[PDB]
DNA sequence: GAGAACAACAACAAG
DNA sequence: CTTGTTGTTGTTCTCTGGGTCACGC
DNA sequence: GCGTGAC
DNA sequence: GAGAACAACAACAAG
DNA sequence: CTTGTTGTTGTTCTCTGGGTCACGC
DNA sequence: GCGTGAC
């Protein structure tokens, strides 16, 4: 069990002769913390007790050529090695797969990203199939349609009918997948809700975009040097980062009042009132948590949609005490809740907000399409408990919300209760509500292809990518 | 000595697990090759030796923190070691330093770089003293100077007078160091001559910017994908990257017009002469040339400076046949060659030409003010055949021209032959005739601070940067 | 959000 | 009682798509 | 052909 | 100029 | 004879300062 | 104070 702590004098080498890798190499410090490191470490330890002192690591130490091929090979080796349990899942319907569009910033190749969603006992498989280039093709719908199938058919899946994809509205995209089960993206809707919601509002957006250049232009006068905090940039893609920059605006206010008003620019520091700038962050600081919540790839997401709308409609509760315009606003979302994402909701949205156990109110008329819903998959399908009892069973279901209430876990530990039921839940509730996945899978291809390593190839970002998902997933 | 080759199945399975690194931590392929990264490695191997195959690593491999740490204090100990071997060269006047300003663009602080240039026997060794913060005190002369004493101070040098300081003619750094013997970047003058010959005629310089231009476009709208080179944008900041274009844009020619044209914005090509192009890139070629000899410091350098000059001369000495275009390049040239770049030369310059011993034409006046030079500091600094003899006994010197001719050493086997003399070109062949080395100890820097690094400290990397010069002069 | 540095602290060796 | 080492925890920073595909008129 | 709505 | 990935080749192992 | 593994050479690609300090009218 | 020549 226990192994050898080594002594003061060889800990005190292990120091400086990492330090010198730092050093002659040019890596940063944290990359001593790699979990790939430090296994890769214990293999050199053990190529020293079994051939001692004296080894010639020259020919030992591969070139990066082979392991840029290497990485191809286990790459096309776990491909097809799980290949198999893939194909399994997608023709047991818990298949739901994520898709979106990205370019390099340097070669600037056009891209398509490829998750895929399914349970697998009681984990929650979220996976990269594929991020493969268009080349350059001309990114329509279908050369989308043509590198997905080409994606599943190295896994020798044929067949997306049973796919239900969550995706955003691209109108690539969204007709890409015309055939197929379709799914808006929740984290979007909220976005455009939000910011058109802003666009209406002027009465405040002024000053919004009268602050998104106080950073533009403190970034580029060079100041913040003096600040304490750094002013934050709305980018304008990503969820009202507008939040981000508002507190961060919010947070230096008497020090860049002053220092905009002394370099005498206080031509710029326009639209005064810091208190109704305060009531937004106070405004957009409730949404963060429902993105958090929305975008999550590690338990359900899908089931909390509908929580969340109603939610959003009760952070915008009206209120006596609003400032006009801030009244407007709350009604400017609310309508567009309604207008815009309500109503580019589905089905699927609404029976599984139906399947936490603690909906007793999502009545409405809903459970009449849910049932034909519900039913219409159930009986043939499954390619003493009857299929349309289950239902009214489930509705005598009875629990209480708690502090830990694993709806994931209820499921098979109630199974059998509704042993045609349990086959839904644990299928809708693996469909992930969001196209996050994917984002934060170009996020990872972004930190690979990068100004020094620009001369990669197609391949061996899509084998990096896979290869990391994979003992991701599948390896402790 | 010999040492163990392990099996071809241990081999590939270091084969996998090295991969395993490289898509843990998202590592280049290359870090395996990293020769201070082996020099770890092989201390793992020897630490398996003595405790084999079970070892705690975790308590082993220090805390990313502590190798800051270290790195940071490994900076101290040899920098205010090596401070009697650099005085040694201050005080024995044969000591050389280039300085220049950066600054990193994430943060947008701002640096002084300097380097020490001097031999220490046969050697000649190129050394980064320091890269000190301005913090954002704003950089005049006056806190630059400061910031010198401040590096060079940790040498313990308070004296810097004996210091022969090579740098470029903004007016912070020239009006800093005025009180010192500045010499002039010749490289940065070079490019200066180039630079206004260039505006001074504009039916060249238009079509050279049209290309720049050119360029943009395709950057922009996406192109360079089809087309077997990528064009390759003129920079201001460096020498003639309108070379590199040029030829960029040459060596793409038919393409680039099929695709600007067959676009409709061939606009862009319309003053073209592809012919009057061919001949820039290849006036423009060897200059290239002379641009590389300049700025070498490892090597001798300012001995060239002179016959760089004349060999331009015979570049742009005039044809009958240079369409009339051509031919105002080269006159124009000519004529800022005097003005810019000769005007600007020192006693230096001339004494370094004549200490390359195949000098007979150097005659000119300038042996006149050469020897009253080279005897005004030779006989009083000082620290049986008169000083003004060996001169004369020097000027009988006559020597053929090797292919492999190596004044650095020739002045070191003839040495103490002109004893007096022998040294002084010691402390002449080891300046640097350009400052280029502070923009290598710059583009290392921002190697360093990068995006996700943009945490770093002044101080951590100063360290960082002077360990891997210090592990280049003093390793082997 | 995710790499990546470190400010601040806190346990600890030593003096 | 006052300094000098490793590591732990929590904080801060930087970067973030514009030309291009569908679709209505 | 163009302006609009997503990305 | 400098990291970094690879094409192309050549040297070699193995079917 | 082909096919398959590991290197080696030698090429390619990306990135590249705009607002500041002097100095004279 | 305004412009230029260096970066």
């Amino acid at each position: 069990r226990e192994l050898k702590t080594v002594s003061a004098d060889c800990k005190k080498e292990a120091i400086e002769k990492c330090a010198q890798w730092v050093v002659r190499d040019c890596r940063p410090f944290s990359a001593v913390s790699g979990s790939g490191f430090i296994d890769m470490i214990k293999f050199f330890i053990k190529v020293g007790a079994e051939y001692g002192e004296h080894v010639n690591v020259e020919e030992l130490l591969p070139s990066p050529i082979t392991l840029s091929r290497k990485v191809t090979s286990d790459a096309k080796e776990k491909k097809a090695l799980i290949s198999r349990e893939i194909k399994s899942a997608v023709e047991k319907d818990g298949a739901s797969a994520t898709i979106d569009l990205w370019t390099d910033n340097y070669i600037k190749r056009n891209f398509l990203g490829v998750t895929l969603h399914y349970h697998e006992n009681n984990e929650l498989r979220d996976l990269i199939l594929g991020l493969k280039s268009l080349d350059f093709e001309r990114s329509t719908a279908e050369n989308i349609y043509k590198k997905l199938k080409a994606i599943f058919s190295q896994f020798n899946v044929e067949d997306l009918s049973s796919i239900k994809f969550v995706t955003d509205r691209g109108a690539n995209v969204v007709k890409s997948l015309a055939n197929n089960i379709r799914i808006n993206c929740s984290s979007h809707l909220l976005s455009n809700v939000l910011e058109n919601s802003f666009e209406e509002t002027p009465e405040l957006n002024m000053p919004i975009l009268a602050c998104k250049n106080i950073v533009k232009y403190f970034k580029k006068a060079n100041l913040q040097h003096r600040l304490r905090s750094s002013l934050k940039s709305e980018c304008p893609t990503r969820w009202n980062s507008t939040y981000t920059m508002l507190r961060s605006i919010l947070d230096n206010w008497e020090s860049v009042i002053q220092i905009l008003s002394e370099a005498g620019e206080t031509q710029r520091i326009v639209h005064i009132n810091k208190s109704i700038i305060q009531t937004m962050v106070n405004i957009l600081d409730g949404f963060e948590r429902i993105f958090k919540e929305l975008q999550t790839c590690s338990s359900p997401s899908l089931c909390f949609v509908v929580p969340s709308i109603l939610k959003v409609k009760e952070i915008c509760s009206p209120d006596v005490g609003d400032v006009a315009d801030i009244a407007k606003l709350k009604v400017n979302i609310i309508k567009n809740v309604r207008i815009i994402w309500e109503e580019n909701l589905s089905i699927w949205h609404y029976t599984a907000f139906f399947f936490y156990p603690p909906a007793l109110h999502m009545q409405q008329e809903k459970v009449a399409q849910i049932k034909e819903f519900c039913l219409s998959k159930m009986e043939d399908l499954e390619l003493p408990v009857s299929p349309s009892d289950e239902f009214e069973f489930y509705r005598k279901e009875i629990v209480i919300l708690s502090e830990d209430f694993k709806v994931m876990e209820w499921w098979n530990l109630n199974s059998k209760k509704y042993p045609k039921l349990s086959k839904l839940a644990l299928s809708l509730l693996s469909i992930p509500a969001s196209s996050a996945a994917s984002e934060r899978t170009f996020s990872l291809a972004g930190n690979i292809i990068t100004e020094k390593r620009n001369r990669i190839g197609q391949q061996t970002v899509d084998s990096l990518l896979f290869l990391n998902s994979f003992y991701k997933n599948f390896c402790k």
